[PDB]
Formats: C-alpha cells, structure tokens, sequence
C-alpha cells in the first residue's frame, strides 16, 4: 500500500503528540472517498470514531454559510457590491451605509473584531453594537478575521430570502447538496453519533451557544458528509443555482500575501509549499488586521488553487483542502483543539502523496 499506509503514517504520531483522543479522516483520490478512522468519539463510553461521528467543525462553517449567502445572492436576495444597510433597515445611517456585502463576507468591513465584546451577547444588543460600530479602517482596505463580520453576511443574506438562517440551511442549502447528516441543531435522534470535545484539562466539552454562532462556527458533522460538500466544490452538477453559488465561492475578492480571499474558502496559487500554507493560516493572518492587496474586480480563482479552511471549538479542531485540477482533497475532523500547524503540516504530507 501507499495509501493507508500514507494516511495512517502521518495521523497516528500526530494523534499521540497531542492526545487527540479520536479523529476521522477523509480523502477524495481519483473519484472515489477514502475514509480512515482512528480512536473513540466518546472517552468515557469508548464508542469509536466513524465517518458517521458528528464532530464540531468549527469556522469551518464559515464555507457553508459563504454557500448559503452566495445562494440568496443568486437568487437576487442581494447583490455582493450592495451596501449592507440597503439589506438591514435598522443600519440605516451607520458605518454600514459605506459597507458591501462582499466586505461583510471577506472581513474587510473595517476592522471588525474576531469576537463580539464580551456582553454584545443578545439580538438587541447585537444591533447597537453594529449600530453604532466605529470602522477602525477604510472599507476594503484591511482583513480582520472576524465572526461578527461573516455572521451579519449570513443573517442578512438569509433574511434577503425571508428566512431565518438556520432554516434557510437546514431545509433548503444542506437538502440540496445531499447533505442530510450535518447539523445546526444535532436533532435527539443524532446524538448517539456526537462526539465528546475534550478540552486542555481533558474535561468533555461541547460548543457555547452564542449571538450569530449558527452562522460562524455552528455546524455538526461527520467525514462523510463534509467530504461530500468538498466533492460539490470539485465538480456538482445539477442545481444551477447552487452550482452558481458555489463558484461564487471560488471568486476571491482581495489578497494577503499568498492567500486570497474568496467567500468562505481561503485559497492559494498550486502547487504550494507547506511554508506558504502554515504562515498563510498563521497568527500573522488570522489573529490580527492586514492591509490587503486590493483587486481591481472580483475573480474567478479556477481549478490549478488550494482552497482550504481551519475551524475549532473548546474542544474540537477541523481542517479541510482541496485541490479541483488534480482531483484530490483531505478532511480531518478531530475531538481536540490541537494546533494549527500540525492541521496543516499532516494534511500537506497527505495531499503532496495524493498527487502522486
Ligand atoms: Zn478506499
Ligand atoms: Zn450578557
Ligand atoms: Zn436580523
Ligand atoms: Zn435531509
């Protein structure tokens, strides 16, 4: 073998480097899913990991939310170059005035935090806070990672429909792209499948429910279905709505660096080195304002790219990449909130053998 072989020889040191008490991989390779499944999803009941285990994925929600704001955006819900205010009356004559959707979803809005201030934890209180939000930059000038910025994009883009958010991408967006066990709210009939987070004190922990967290870190979800989502970014036919908001998706709207920014997805020129790809999911990038390079229009990114995303919980860290032109792509779903770089250096091993 390579492949099992390959897999197996870069996750399980790595597993036992960090005590990651259980992870499911998945890879696409020549058409056809892969899965590899290691260790328990729950410590104290010691029920293993599948690629039916929900795990929280983390901002790697943030590609399905970019899908569902992409999809009202099709279907004419907004255009992205819209000012945010002409889609939320009760921002009428704020700093949201000056604001395009696209910036909202790009987190070049001017400076938008990582996280609400710590009280900014209702519906009204969400709305003075953007109300009367100072920017700290022009409009699309700097990237700021942030969950209030690509959380009002997804509220706002739902409600561009008429729909609450979690009832946009649960009866509409995750039924249209096959995706029947990935989650908002893990309904009672699912939990059996969730996973334990297991923290740095090794406590069971599952995600904090918050202001916009549905739409910036809320889903549940197993290897498979995430997988299959990744698949739809390949290659979907069908629906020529979702087909049209997923290369919304492959649009990037700015650079930093070596990474461009598209609606959800972060992607880089292919091939690319491991160095690129850890300083582009680094600190330096995500944890703190970068001026960007501006594009004169939005492009599309095409297939010779790695698109990829990062996202963790208390007690949960995810990575997904995938690279369309050469039919290959890694999922890693993991029950700790183990490092960024490890993510990253792994998945590069893996997809650097796929290539071959
Ligand atoms: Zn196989
Ligand atoms: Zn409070
Ligand atoms: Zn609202
Ligand atoms: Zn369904």
């Amino acid at each position: 073998a390579p492949l099992t072989a390959t897999v197996d020889g870069i996750i399980q040191p790595m597993l036992k480097a960090y005590r990651i008490p259980g992870m499911a991989v998945a890879v696409l390779k020549d058409g056809k899913a892969h899965y590899f499944n290691y260790g328990v999803a729950n410590r104290e009941s010691g029920q293993r990991v599948s690629e039916q285990t929900l795990f929280e994925i983390g901002s790697v929600s943030k590609t399905l939310t970019a899908t569902l704001g992409a999809y009202a955006a099709v279907k004419g819900g907004f255009e992205l170059d819209d000012k945010v205010s002409q889609h939320a009356p009760w921002l009428k004559g704020s700093a949201f005035d000056g604001v395009t959707m696209a910036e909202l979803a790009t987190y070049s809005a001017g400076g938008l935090p990582l996280q609400f201030p710590d009280e900014v934890d209702s519906n009204d209180k969400m709305q003075t806070y953007y109300r009367s939000w100072s920017p700290v930059y022009p409009a699309g000038t700097h990237r700021q990672y942030s969950n209030p910025s690509i959380g009002l994009f997804g509220h706002l883009a739902a409600n561009s429909l008429g729909q609450p958010f979690e009832q946009l991408m649960s009866q509409t967006l995750l039924p249209k792209l096959g995706l029947h066990h990935t989650y908002i709210q893990v309904p009672e009939s699912a939990m059996a499948n969730y996973a334990y987070g297991y923290s740095k004190e090794d406590k069971p922990i599952r995600a904090t429910p918050g202001v916009l967290a549905a739409e910036a870190y809320g889903i549940k979800t197993g290897s498979a279905d995430l997988l299959k989502f990744v698949e739809a970014n390949m290659g979907y036919q069908g629906d020529a709505a979702l087909k049209s908001a997923i290369a919304l998706t492959h649009t990037g709207f700015h650079s930093v660096g070596e990474m461009t920014q598209g609606l959800g997805w972060e992607s880089y020129d292919y091939p690319v080195t491991e160095q690129v790809l850890l300083a582009g999911n680094s600190p330096a990038v995500s944890f703190q304002a970068n001026p960007v390079t501006r594009f004169a229009v939005p492009k599309a990114m095409g297939e010779q790219r790695l698109y990829n995303k990062t996202g963790s919980t208390g007690g949960f860290g995810a990575y997904v990449a995938f690279v369309p032109a050469r039919g290959i792509a890694i999922v890693m779903l993991a029950n700790r909130n183990y490092p960024i770089e490890a993510r990253v250096k792994a998945a590069h091993a893996i997809l650097s053998q796929l290539a071959e």
